[PDB]
RNA sequence: GGUAGUACACUACU
RNA sequence: AGUACACUACU
RNA sequence: AGUAGUGUA
């Protein structure tokens, strides 16, 4: 951890060149981890350090008494011990990630040390404590050391030592000879998996295709390598070496060619430019209209918005009644003529109710009564229509279609020809997007749009979303507050809202539409209305209807049919639309997609316009069509290709991109991508980086500059280059999931594929090729690189075989397996017409192979039953099916996504499934170890690596520069040797894949079968015979895709349909050289990653041709490759390089078979884009749009609470991923809007709760009782919706805990709620208070427990709708015909069920046997929801069902009555009305808060952390985020008590035998020992025992079914109690790298509380506990961080800013009087003396006396006598820093001087000066001489205490002498320019005394010139009398600080003008209480306009004015 | 020409 | 209604 | 363990 030591051990490394040593460096690394945790350990203890005691000594030091030689103690040297109560405790440091050391030295200590303990009548306990260090958990075995040490709170990192371990294994990788010398065992290699391999694989006809393709050579050497076996030979690597002997001069030469080639490369590379984007664009639009039909006229649009919109008329009633009369009424008064006013008029007639609006009224709530007073829907009862005047009435809005009221041709008329009912190969038609009469109408329509809709609304802001989050996003941004405030304001908002109530309007009345009736939809605007028209993928037919009073003052988004004039006014109708359930539900969601792209576009950007951005987010949000789909994908490539260096823009404009404009605001959107891209290249060069600061140990303020210069895209303005790249991303997220239609695409997807194949058919037949010709893969290149990395990676680890088996389960059963136990689809093969019934497909087509979908568990089921498969271990089976499944057969569908084309996605059958399994683990297993490969790497981990990369890059280009220009450096402290010197380049190619998997030369992967180490040779033919089988499948055409195809009656043109499938005659395609998506991701990433390898060595060869650096990174997932290039040289220009390396990649690419998308593959020079994810300069960057805008996605549709918590995961996910906390607060209110539209909580409709519960408002309600999160953002990301139980708690607690505690930690405050009163509850606290103590708690808990359930433990869920559903067809499933012959069976079911008590664990767990799976796999189906999954579900019906049943009951109070003590089913406010009167009841004591406290907080570890972290949270100095960085969440629960997997615990609790398969005996003993101590504590099986008692007696019979019930939640509690270290991979966008957890909860709370800074956060004591996770926490840590942090502070600001003689007197007084952090400094003194740790503090002591010579001593033993020390220190006067020997220097680690503001006193009165101010100082207490000497007579004026100060000469005097540090900055030359910040030690006469000097005359010279009133001077007596004055008017009024600050300034000036004996002179003059003249005079205030001042004087007079106004 | 089972949401500062 | 890589919810 | 959702390729 010391950074001396590190610099150490990175000399020994550097200087290191012989891998004999390193060995040695690395054994010394390993000791140095261990004896840093030990010393870290025992800190924490409190014990004394020691390291390998001697036991004889120890037995000694234990007993002086009895004398030596009595008994040999053993040789073994224990780490420590400790002797308390009688008892030695042996302990031993472990830093390991396994427990064999642990467990073997236990065993040994133990048995060593049995002898003595017999002997000297004393018990010898073994400890181990072991750490692991990538997830910084503890394991203690012994009970009884954790018994004397409830709280362990060791928290470090290991961080340090890994680097130092991965610059050694990088500085030696190269060394084969060292990674054997570090090896671990030796090479070993498992049981075969089969005895025999295939014979037939060598008579393949795809292997004699390989083989007649490979020349002689390499067919002799494949043959060689596939027979060979590495466990027979010598060596392992016998071939391999052969191998890459043979082909080594090939692949040298290949080599060297491409690095000559660096010569021959010119300079001219792809630049786009405005040239090539016009040729480009000309290309697109001769494409586009050649395959288009273009249209010039306007009446060809359609809907850009499928809605019309009208402003509200306040002189009407808004009355649902009188809204239906208005409607009818103006409908029948259209006058004029036209095709449809006579129907429209008619259907005014049809709803005209007339004036029994009361009769109307009536007969509508007597049928709303009648339905909702059953759960169930009211069937065998006909609704007649009632006639009420001339409507004949069904329902509320509901009327019949009147034959009398319309005439028959006019009905005819309007149901075909309008709404398309009974209605009944040219090209697409689109709208000209490049005519400019076009695009003029597209203006138009958008000017008219912001015209209408920028008006205000007329009516208030208020709605929920305000009502409830504005205090919070205010706080967050008050900025963004005020935009929503404007939005809310505006008429954007109305429409959209309108929209949006009127859509989901209309989708409830269309749920129980006739064919004869039509239904009005309203919302609340009174002049916009919907008419749904008749209809039966359902669909939605609609015309919206406005009444406006004056004509065009309507919004028309080429929706509009026409207006006509009526009564008072004019209406107007818009046409029909016909849309899907699923843009419906879009668009009713569509107000959250629009406040959150307007804050997101207007955020922290005061150059942008609210009306533009409205303007264009209407129109993008409510965007249902492909349209912009067509537009919102494409513009990422070519807007970033323009901005970029080198890319194919052109090429991708003119191939590629193709508009589809059906839209005028597609032809709109159109022109701002084409002027866009001008515009991005015209401004590339503005792109700008921030100064680096490298401290060389980490990188800070790193990054892009943020200056408003680039052109904003949709709309004007100008932006940064984050907001340009937010523009560019963020409208992909725009685009709607399943937008395609199934019969189309499913068309397109055929033809693709079957195109590739033909393709590949006709023209590719070479399959190896030197020139790089397309889809060919170069042999000897190929085989080579694939035996050097296959070499490496084998090498690397020993166990590799042994690795792939236990983590893929190979070993295994089959059952155990996830990917073949899931619910997924699969294919089955066979004879299936019975079950399909397609018949006359089947008899029209003889070639057809009878195919069917099935389940993955259903079919793994029938394979078990039917014997296909066995429980053996699994990977035989899949050899076994390697051999017997000869034919692969697939199918295809849609993937229905987001983009403009779908993707195809391929289904196969299960032994495919399962072949595919074996080879992709062997793939994966081998990418672990690649550090190039990254789909091993964990998501959201790419993240992190990217910036390490970037981070690395960076100091290798700093350090190569500097280090290479060194002497030009020297020589200019000359342009000719400038020009000489060398340049910095960095390049990052952000590169795509084209076609990966369908263009794919498929024979590669036979070498990496076949040179695969790891295997044996029966395993390599087995595998070869698979792929040789699978290069032979056939994929199965769709049957949908079928019936059309047959269903045309016209021949299609040339139908490569048709031609591939024999015109018809099968239903099968072979695919050869197609290994399909998805399927060889591990295998095809490998491979990828030895292409990299092999560009990296070209592009090294060919810099160290040009005598320079280079440094090459390359990131690869399958497809997507990050390779960034760092090249310092100095013989040619960056123009050649580039080009050079663009061609070199591509070719390079081209060599493995592989074909980079030059067309999407960009250049750039900072910024980099893996995944999804950027990487801008060395800092994270992430599009969080697109987690914003699924705030508003589907759900499950569950209830109201299950639908929040899945929105919330939304907001928690934008939240990591970088979004602000004013937008993430904004977001968490659209989920919580969304859900209270879904099921009607809005405020002021019926299920709102806030009139039932006793709560002012929502925040006060529980979010289980409908209640709105309030909890701080940290805590939301951290606990996760558990964050309101515990705000609420931690406010109880900081509003009721005694004053003495009040600043306590959160146990002692816990300890203090049995002084609180009850009864000064509020009404509010005493309801929620009883909501969590008796329904989320038991009532049987008890505040003396000791050990309790956790909030993980239990569900949160209270008020859960219950629906009546039919479970579905389910009739294809084996598994569920099975299932029912067994219920039908006689009394199978007690069988099963008996099964499954006797194997309890199987309810929770994967059963290992296939007995077991299939029970499992029989009893899934009794429970209902299992099969309503298995059905398919429509969550839009699901979303329109949940609003419909909102007022039927649904709730079932019974059990929610049976959680407290002690009918029919319950609508959601009269459940609301029950719970308030069971609670009433309930009584509420300090047990109970008590119990609640216990039970919520005190268990779980996390959660009391979190209320430390709140409780305890000091906010410091304010800061922009300026260089960003990934830092992942630590582990809060350290302490680990059970070291088993969960399974295997719970399998051994089942049954009472610690020695089950795969246990370790004795180790599982004490796993049981502590369940059995955890369940006899919680009484569950009491209480699950007495439960199932209690429902039997009840009953009559065993509920048997029940009792299983309660065994499963009964293993679920003890699953979630003996749960491991889950260890999830969680990353943060943080302003600083966080390595403990205590850093990360103060990066996390200082970054999410405002949006423009973050803050600095330390904590008043040590927030962490150790605990266990349902162990009570009673006992709090100790203040020994406390004082070491004050020690640290004082004795480093006392040596930092305070004179030598001073400083001794300084420390004493601070000593005596002061306190830090509510704890008096001596007391913490007291402390650190009387404690262990006292070489930590050595020059502290020695100032104080102390020392004893012990610490000495042990300093001693860490790496000196006290006369000796105290001679030496005679000139040293450093507090700090001390000499113990000649060089030898004793120190003490520094502080951040931030936490100075925790130190409170005495003042210290010297000279003028007073010291607690300093202290107490913000600016003056930085380390830079430069920011010291500019800081501002502000700040300096507080420390001014003068009492009689003649000169600052001597007034300052003390101050520290000594230099400080300043910060030196240094241009790189690069072609990226920037500068780089480093502090250095600087020079004499930059002291800190010398720059407040500078300061004071500085500043006071200013202020004096800014207050010379009088033109003599400051000391003219005139300017003297008006300073006199002013002094005695300021201390006359009320002290303010303005007056504080002018008088302090005054008062140092005078000072240095030797005034001070007049200033303390000063008094009212006697000229001079006449208020009214000294109003006077300060009126005659001749106040200058010097600008520091100018504001600051004007607001005291100001001030001083009204304070003297307001005292008359 | 005839036929076309199918119980309910919003109801508002507008 | 697929492979993989995760994350978060509910039972 | 099952189910749902989201992001990624
Ligand atoms: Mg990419
Ligand atoms: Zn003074």
């Amino acid at each position: 951890m010391d950074y001396q030591e590190y610099q150490q051990f990175l000399a020994r490394i550097n200087t290191a060149r012989d891998a004999c040593v390193a060995k040695d460096i690395d054994v010394d690394l390993l000791m140095a981890r261990k004896d840093y945790f030990g010393r870290e350990l025992c800190k924490s203890l409190n014990i004394e350090y020691r390291n390998d005691v001697p036991f004889i000594d120890i037995i000694l030091d234990i007993r002086p008494e009895v004398d030596p030689l009595t008994i040999d103690a053993p040789h073994i040297t224990p780490d420590n011990y400790l002797y308390i109560n009688n008892v030695l405790y042996i302990i031993d440091y472990k830093v390991s990630v396994s427990n064999e050391s642990s467990v073997i030295t236990y065993d040994k200590y133990y048995e060593l040390t049995r002898d003595i303990s017999d002997r000297l009548s004393i018990p010898i306990e073994i400890v181990i404590i072991r750490i692991d260090p990538v997830s910084r958990d503890l394991h203690i075995n012994s009970d009884r050391f954790k018994e004397l040490y409830p709280t362990i709170v060791v928290d470090i990192n290991f961080n340090q030592f890994f680097d130092l371990k991965q610059l050694l294994y990088e500085k030696f990788g190269d060394d084969e000879e060292f990674l054997l010398k570090v090896a671990h065992g030796d090479f070993t290699l498992t049981a075969p998996w089969c005895k025999t391999g295939c014979p037939e694989f060598w008579k393949h006809p795809i292997y004699k295709e390989f083989k007649m393709s490979m020349p002689v050579p390499e067919r002799r050497l494949f043959e060689e390598s596939v027979k060979f076996n590495a466990y027979e030979s010598e060596r392992w690597n016998t071939n391999l070496v052969k191998i890459r002997e043979y082909t080594k001069k090939d692949y040298s030469e290949h080599i060297s060619k491409s690095a000559k080639n660096i010569f021959l490369a010119s300079g001219f590379y792809k630049q786009p430019n405005k040239n090539e984007i016009s040729e480009g664009w000309t290309l697109m639009v001769e494409r586009v209209q050649d395959q288009r039909e273009i249209s010039k006229s306007l009446h060809d649009q359609k809907p850009s918005i499928h809605f019309i919109w009208g402003a509200h008329n306040p002189g009407n009633s808004n009355n649902a009644t009188f809204k239906l009369i208005l409607l009818s009424k103006s409908l029948q008064s259209i006058k004029g003529i036209s095709t449809y006013t006579e129907a429209f008029k008619s259907l005014g007639k049809m709803m005209d109710i007339g004036d029994k609006a009361i009769e109307y009224e009536e007969f509508c709530m007597s049928l709303k009564s009648k339905a909702r007073s059953s759960w169930k829907q009211i069937m065998n009862k006909k609704l007649e229509p009632k006639q009420i005047n001339n409507a004949l009435v069904l329902w509320e809005q509901q009327f019949m279609i009147n034959n009398d009221l319309i005439d028959k041709s006019e009905k005819l008329k309007l149901f075909k020809n309008f709404c398309g009912i009974g209605k009944h190969v040219s090209k697409p038609k689109i709208l000209d997007f490049d005519d400019a009469n076009m695009y003029l109408a597209s203006l138009t329509m958008m000017e008219q749009s912001k015209k209408i809709l920028s008006k205000s609304n007329g009516l208030k802001p208020d709605n929920f979303i305000l009502n409830e989050f504005g205090s919070r996003i205010k706080d967050a941004n008050k900025e963004t507050y005020d935009n929503m405030h404007k939005i809310f304001e505006t008429g954007y908002w109305q429409c959209i809202s309108d929209f949006s109530t009127l859509m989901k309007n209309i989708l409830s009345v269309s749920q129980y539409n006739r064919h004869n009736t039509f239904r009005i939809a309203m919302c609340a605007n009174n002049n916009v209305f919907a008419i749904v028209f008749p209809s039966a993928k359902a669909t939605v037919v609609y015309s919206i209807i406005v009444l406006h009073k004056e004509e065009e003052n309507i919004f028309n988004p080429g929706c509009l049919h026409g207006t006509f004039k009526c009564m008072n006014g004019y209406i107007s109708i818009s046409r029909a639309i016909r849309l899907d359930k699923e843009r419906c539900q879009r668009i009713v969601s569509s107000p959250g997609l629009f406040l959150t792209t307007c804050l997101l576009f207007k955020h922290d950007n005061p150059t942008l316009v609210m009306s533009d951005i409205m303007n264009f987010s209407i129109y993008t949000s409510l965007s249902i069509t492909k349209s912009v789909l067509s537009l919102t994908e494409p513009a990422r490539y070519m807007i970033m290709n323009s901005l970029a260096i080198s890319s194919n823009v052109k090429d991708y404009i003119a191939e590629k991109f193709s508009p589809y404009t059906k839209t005028l605001f597609s032809v709109y959107m159109t022109r701002l991508i084409k002027n866009a891209c001008f515009d991005a290249y015209d401004q590339r060069q503005r792109v700008q980086l921030r100064d680096i600061y490298l401290s060389d140990y980490d990188i800070t303020q790193k990054g892009i500059k943020d200056n408003r210069e680039l052109t904003s895209i949709w709309f004007p303005g100008s932006v940064t280059l984050k907001e340009y790249l937010t523009q560019i991303y963020l409208p992909f997220y725009f685009n709607a999931k399943g937008l395609h239609e199934k019969h189309h695409v499913m068309v397109d997807l055929a033809k693709t594929i079957l195109e590739i194949e033909c393709e590949q058919r006709e023209n590719i037949k070479e399959i190896w090729s030197t020139n790089c010709t397309k889809q060919t893969v170069n042999l000897k290149i190929l085989i080579h690189s694939l035996c050097k990395n296959l070499l490496a990676d084998t090498s690397r680890h020993n166990h590799l075989r042994n690795r792939i088996e236990n983590r893929n389960n190979f070993r295994r059963s089959i059952t155990t397996i996830s990917t073949f136990t899931s619910s997924k689809s699969c294919l089955k093969i066979g004879d299936f017409r019975k079950e399909k019934e397609y018949e006359m497909l089947r008899n029209a087509m003889p070639n057809y192979t009878d195919y069917i979908s099935t389940k993955v568990f259903d079919r793994l089921y029938e394979l078990l039953d039917k014997k296909v498969l066995t429980d053996k271990p699994v990977i035989e089976q899949i050899m076994d099916m390697m051999i017997d499944h000869k034919k692969f057969y697939f199918t295809f569908f849609n993937k229905g996504q987001k983009t403009s084309k779908d993707r195809e996605i391929f289904v196969g059958e299960y032994e495919a499934k399962m072949c595919m399994y074996a080879v992709e683990r062997i793939a994966k297993e081998r990418c672990k170890l690649n550090p190039d490969e990254m789909i091993s790497e964990p998501g959201d981990g790419k993240l992190k690596v990217l910036e390490q990369k970037s981070e690395q890059e960076i100091r290798f280009l700093v350090e190569t520069t500097r280090q290479k220009n060194r002497e030009i450096d020297e020589a200019i402290e000359i342009e000719k040797l400038s020009l000489g010197k060398a340049k910095g380049l960095k390049m990052e190619i952000n590169a795509d894949m084209s076609k990966w998997s369908a263009q794919d030369v498929f024979y590669k992967y036979f070498w990496l079968i076949a040179l695969d180490p790891i295997l044996y040779p029966q395993e390599k033919e087995r595998i070869l015979y698979f792929m040789c089988n699978y290069m032979d499948k056939e994929l199965i055409l769709p049957d949908e895709l079928l019936f059309n195809l047959l269903d045309q009656k016209v021949a299609y043109q040339n139908d490569i349909i048709a031609t591939m499938t024999n015109q018809l005659n099968s239903n099968t395609v072979l695919i050869k050289r197609n290994w399909l998506q998805g399927n060889f991701n591990y295998t095809s990433s490998y491979v990828h990653s030895c292409a990299m390898s092999v560009y990296k060595e070209i592009l090294k060869e060919a810099i160290t041709l040009l005598d320079g650096s280079i440094l090459v990174n390359s990131l690869v997932h399958s497809d997507d490759n990050q390779t960034s290039i760092t090249i310092v040289q100095d013989k040619m220009e960056n123009d050649k390089i580039i080009d050079f390396a663009m061609k070199e990649f591509e070719r390079a690419c081209l060599t493995f078979g592989c074909q980079a998308n030059m067309k999407k593959t960009y250049v750039t020079n900072c910024i980099k884009e893996f995944v999804s994810l950027f990487n801008l300069y060395g800092e994270p960057f992430s599009i969080y749009g697109r987690f914003l805008l699924t705030s508003v996605g589907d759900c499950a549709y569950i209830g109201p609470y299950e639908d929040l918590a899945s929105r919330i995961s939304s907001a928690q996910t934008a939240i990591k991923h970088g979004c602000p906390p004013s937008l993430a607060w904004v977001s968490i209110a659209i989920s919580h809007w969304m859900t209270s539209l879904t099921y009607n909580m809005l405020p002021g409709q019926s299920n709102d709760p806030i009139d039932y519960f006793p709560a002012e408002n929502r925040k006060d309600i529980p979010i289980e009782l409908n209640g709105v999160l309030d909890a701080p953002l940290s805590m939301i990301s951290t606990v996760g919706l558990e964050s309101g139980n515990l705000y609420f708690l931690i406010k109880l607690l900081s509003k009721y805990t005694p004053v003495m505690q009040k600043r306590e930690s959160v146990v002692n405050q816990i300890a203090e709620v049995k002084n609180w009163k009850v009864e000064d509850l509020t009404d509010n606290e005493i309801f929620r208070l009883k909501i969590l103590r008796y329904l989320v708690l038991d009532a049987e808990m008890d505040p003396s427990d000791i050990m309790g359930e956790t909030s993980d433990m239990r569900g949160r869920s209270i008020l859960t709708p219950r629906k009546f559903t039919t479970a579905g067809s389910l009739r294809k499933l084996y598994s569920f015909s099975k299932y029912q012959d067994r219920l039908s069976s006689p009394g199978g079911m007690v069988e099963l069920f008996t099964y499954l008590l006797e194997k309890p664990e199987l309810l929770v767990t994967k059963g290992e046997d296939m007995k077991d799976y299939m029970e499992s796999v029989i009893f899934r189906y009794n429970s209902k929801r299992f099969k309503e999954s298995l059905s398919i579900q429509n969550p839009a019906q699901l979303f329109i069902e949940q609003i419909l049943f909102s007022h039927k009951p649904v709730i079932d109070f019974s059990g929610i009555r049976d959680k407290y003590i002690n009918l029919g089913k319950v609508t959601f406010t009269e459940a609301y009305r029950l719970l308030m009167r069971d609670l009433s009841s309930l009584e509420l004591t300090n047990d109970d808060i008590q119990v609640i406290y216990s039970y919520i907080i005190l268990n779980d570890p996390m959660m009391i952390t979190i209320a430390n972290t709140h409780i305890l949270s000091i906010y410091g100095s304010p800061q922009r985020r300026m260089g960003m960085s990934c830092s992942t969440m630590p582990e809060f629960r350290n302490l680990k008590l059970i070291h088993h997997s969960p399974a295997l615990v719970l399998r051994a609790y089942s049954k009472n035998n610690p020695d089950i398969q795969g246990a370790d005996p004795t180790e599982m003993a004490r796993d049981l020992v502590h369940l059995k101590e955890f369940v006899e504590n919680t009484n569950l099986e009491e209480k699950m025992k007495v439960r199932i008692a209690m429902n039997e007696a009840e009953k009559g019979q065993r509920d048997i079914v029940f009792e299983l019930k309660e065994m499963t939640r009964f293993y679920q509690v003890c699953y979630e109690y003996v749960k491991s270290t889950e260890h999830k991979i969680k990353v943060f966008i943080l302003p600083a790298k966080s390595y403990t957890t205590t850093d990360f909860c103060s990066l996390m709370q200082g970054n999410l509380i405002k949006d423009k800074e973050w803050y600095t956060v330390h904590y008043l004591k040590q927030i962490l506990s150790g605990g266990h996770k349902a162990i009570m926490q009673h006992n709090a840590t100790s203040e020994q961080n406390i004082a070491f942090e004050c020690f640290k502070l004082i004795t480093h600001f006392a040596d930092s800013f305070i004179d030598s003689l001073s400083r001794s007197a300084f420390l004493q007084l601070i000593i005596d009087e002061f306190s830090y952090k509510d704890v008096k400094v001596s007391k913490l003194y007291d402390i650190i003396k009387n404690g262990y740790n006292r070489t930590d503090f050595i020059p502290l002591l020695f100032r104080t006396g102390d020392l004893r010579q012990a610490d000495l001593d042990k300093y001693d033993a860490m790496k000196i006598l006290i006369r000796s020390l105290d001679y030496l220190n005679n000139d040293i006067f450093s507090l700090s820093r001390i000499k113990v020997g000649l060089d030898e220097f004793a120190t003490i680690k520094k502080a951040h001087f931030s936490k100075m503001v925790s130190f409170e006193g005495p003042p210290i009165k010297t000279g003028l000066l007073d010291l607690t101010e300093l202290m107490k100082s913000q600016d003056l207490l930085n380390l830079n001489y430069d920011n010291i000497r500019n800081s501002n007579l502000i700040s300096f004026s507080k420390l001014i205490c003068c009492e009689g100060s003649d000169n600052i000469n001597d007034g300052l005097e003390f101050l520290s002498d000594d230099p400080m540090n300043f910060t030196e900055g240094e241009a790189i030359h690069s072609t990226p320019i920037f500068n780089i910040y480093y502090s250095k030690r600087g020079e004499r006469h930059m002291t800190y005394r010398n720059a407040i000097k500078l300061l004071i005359e500085r500043e006071t010279k200013i202020f004096e010139e800014a207050f010379t009133f009088s033109e003599n001077g400051f000391i003219s007596p005139e300017n003297l009398g008006c300073l006199e004055a002013v002094v005695s008017l300021i201390k006359l009024l009320k002290t303010n600080e303005w007056s504080t600050v002018i008088d302090k300034c005054i008062h140092i000036c005078l000072i240095k003008n030797g005034m001070d004996h007049m200033y303390h002179s000063f008094d009212v003059p006697k000229c001079f209480i006449n208020w009214v003249m000294f109003r006077e005079f300060i009126n005659s205030l001749p106040g200058t306009d010097i600008p520091p001042w100018n504001v600051m004087t004007e607001n005291f007079k100001k001030k001083c004015i009204a304070l003297i106004n307001s005292k008359f």
